[PDB]
C-alpha cells in the first residue's frame, strides 16, 4: 500500500581514537538528531570493534553501530548523510531503506 510513514536502516562506523564514552555518546546524539527530524526509533544495536575490510584515513578498525527508525519525513536519509557525512569522527555511513517486517526488536 501507498503510505509516507518510511521505515530505514542506518549502520555508521567511528573512528577507532574516540574512548568508549565519546562512542557512546556519538552514538546517542545520532538517535537525538534522528529524533528531531521527526523519526522514531525502533531498533538500535551495537557491534562494538571491528576490522575494517580496508583503511579508511589510516584506520583499521571502527566502532559499528546501527539504528533503525521510521518516518513521514522523505529528506531525514538525506539529512542524516549529509550529518555523517560532514562529522569527522564518523568516517562510514550506510543508509537502507527497509521493509515493515525487517523492522528488529529486543
Ligand atoms: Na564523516
Amino acid at each position: 500500500h501507498y503510505k509516507t510513514l518510511r521505515y530505514y536502516e542506518t549502520v555508521f562506523a567511528v573512528k577507532p581514537t574516540l574512548s568508549e564514552e565519546e562512542m557512546k555518546k556519538k552514538f546517542e546524539q545520532v538517535k537525538e538528531f534522528i529524533k528531531q527530524k521527526g523519526g522514531e526509533i525502533l531498533y538500535e544495536e551495537d557491534w562494538g570493534m571491528r576490522q575494517l575490510a580496508y583503511p579508511i584515513q589510516k584506520f583499521n578498525n571502527a566502532r559499528y553501530f546501527l539504528v533503525q527508525f521510521k518516518t513521514e519525513n522523505p529528506q531525514l536519509p538525506n539529512e542524516l548523510d549529509f550529518q555523517l557525512k560532514i562529522d569527522e569522527d564518523v568516517i562510514r555511513w550506510l543508509n537502507i531503506q527497509i521493509k515493515e517486517s525487517e523492522v528488529k526488536k529486543n
